[PDB]
DNA sequence: ATATGACGCT
DNA sequence: AGCGTCAT
């Protein structure tokens, strides 16, 4: 009763880029704009596989993952745009360029954790309580929030989705109590609000559109993020979350898409994620773990409480290339000429890093996949990070993997080598 | 033949 | 330290 927490102490944001990296390639080739469009990598085998989708395109059922010569299947009219390759490798500095613009432009309203490349949680606690004082408790007219769905509305006593999002937005703000400035739906509405402006501004700005969720925590508000995308916003509030969570597959939840989930679905004999709040803290974590167990019991009642950490930076910087089927690595020859190129991409990046946000990355981790293994790294090595050389980090890379060539040959590497992948770790401030 | 980032477990 | 998980 008077002492049960309901995880409404945070207003948290989630905005996530639409179609991210085909937006990039529209901005820069107008060509582009408004057709069934996607990004590629590599073009030899099928056409190259596809990595982001225009919503004009999802619309005939391309999707990420797919060859683009299937997806030319599907859609006969796809226009494509091919990620810069470069040392014989994908390079995606075009998109992490465009990732810092729309990052630094979030970072003026609040603090910002960056969960992607596309994506970030803002914690926007504090700017609401500051625009509730600002706002002299005066109504919020449905003109602050032109983009903004409420989920869960409208409800009880239109045929198209802008009247059908109106009438739920009605409904919300002539159910608001605007004089109570602790009120948690009042919070969420004003952090929506903000949103709203933050959206405004990344589009005027970069050219770039978005969605986000807002909500209480990171769980709900990556939820909402989904739920209306493109160009949309959604606000989830405390009280929709028992409809919401009652026919709402498990494996949705950020986390539960993959084992646990299964294993949650599995053990208990559920689908969705209401259904886990029948069950006892000690019988969730009996199952799962005490972390999990803990996790799954609250976040079923829609609470959570992972903070929105302050890092607007990635915490590694890392190069890798995988070499699938007959291109896998087979000689020494190839596999120190690959450890080369993308030592030569690292530095470059590490370089341009110290400069850009003086710190240096300490160490180097070097990871690779061997033919037949079906995990994402086979094996793990590390050695120190000294100096931002490309040739210094290569020739280390293969000192600390070379006694994983089981071959009797000098000049073969066996088993062959699908993966590598260099990690520059544990940066220091310099 | 579906690049690379954060983080948990031991 | 090195491996496993989940993710975009
Ligand atoms: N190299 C590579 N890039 C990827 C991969 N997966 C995603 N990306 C890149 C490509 C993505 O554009 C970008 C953002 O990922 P999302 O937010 O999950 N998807 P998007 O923004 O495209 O569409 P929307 O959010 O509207 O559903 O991350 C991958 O597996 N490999
Ligand atoms: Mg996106
Ligand atoms: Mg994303």
């Amino acid at each position: 009763g008077p002492h049960m927490a309901t995880g409404q102490d945070r207003v948290v944001a989630l905005v996530d880029m639409d179609c991210f990296f085909v937006q990039v390639e529209q901005r820069q080739n107008p060509h582009l704009r408004n057709k069934p469009c996607a990004v590629v990598q590599y073009k030899s085998w099928k056409g190259g596989g596809i990595i982001a989708v225009s919503y004009e395109a999802r619309a005939f059922g391309v999707t990420r993952s797919m060859w683009a010569d299937d997806a030319k299947k599907l859609c006969p009219d796809l226009l494509l745009a091919q990620v810069r390759e470069s040392r014989g490798k994908a390079n995606l500095t075009k998109y992490r360029e465009a990732s810092v613009e729309v990052m630094e432009i979030m970072s003026r309203f609040a603090v910002i954790e960056r969960a992607s490349i596309d994506e970030a949680y803002v914690d926007l606690t504090s700017a609401v309580q500051e625009r509730l004082q600002k706002l002299q408790g005066q109504p919020i007219s449905a003109d602050l929030l032109p983009s903004t769905y409420i989920e869960g509305l409208p409800q009880g006593p239109t045929v198209q989705k802008e009247g059908m999002r109106k009438q739920g937005l009605f409904q919300w703000l002539d159910s608001l109590q605007i004089d109570n400035l602790t009120s948690p739906d009042l919070q969420l509405t004003v952090g929506a609000v903000i949103v709203e402006e933050m959206r405004a501004a990344i589009e005027r700005e970069t050219g770039f559109q978005c969605s986000a969720g807002i909500s209480h925590n990171k769980v709900l508000a990556k939820l909402a993020c989904g739920l209306n995308k493109p160009n949309r916003q959604t606000l989830v509030s405390h009280g929709s979350v028992p409809q919401l969570f009652s026919q709402m597959p498990i494996r949705k939840i950020r986390s539960l898409g993959g084992k646990l989930g299964a294993s949650v679905i599995e053990i208990l004999g559920i689908e969705y994620m209401g259904e886990l709040t029948q069950f006892t803290e000690s019988q969730l974590q009996s199952h799962f773990g005490e972390k999990n167990g803990s996790w799954l019991y609250a976040m079923c009642r829609g609470i959570e409480h992972d903070p929105v950490k302050p890092r607007q930076l990635p915490k590694t910087i890392g190069c890798s290339k995988n070499f699938p089927g007959k291109t896998a690595l087979a000689t020494r020859e190839q596999v120190q000429w690959w450890l080369l190129q993308l030592a030569q991409e690292l530095e470059e990046r590490l370089t341009k890093d110290r400069n850009d946000n003086d710190r240096v990355a300490t160490q180097l981790v070097v990871s690779i996949r061997v033919q037949g293994d079906k995990r994402l790294s086979s094996l793990r090595r590390c050695c120190a990070l000294t100096r931002y050389d490309a040739h210094k980090m290569s020739h280390d890379a293969f000192t600390v993997i070379k006694n994983c060539n089981t071959s009797g040959i000098q000049t073969e590497w066996s088993p062959p080598l699908t993966m590598l992948f260099l990690c520059a770790t544990k940066f220091s401030a310099s």
